[PDB]
């Protein structure tokens, strides 16, 4: 999720 983390930050 780096950068904006909104919305659905699964991941990266
Ligand atoms: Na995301």
């Amino acid at each position: 999720p780096r950068x904006d983390p909104r919305x659905d930050p699964r991941x990266d």
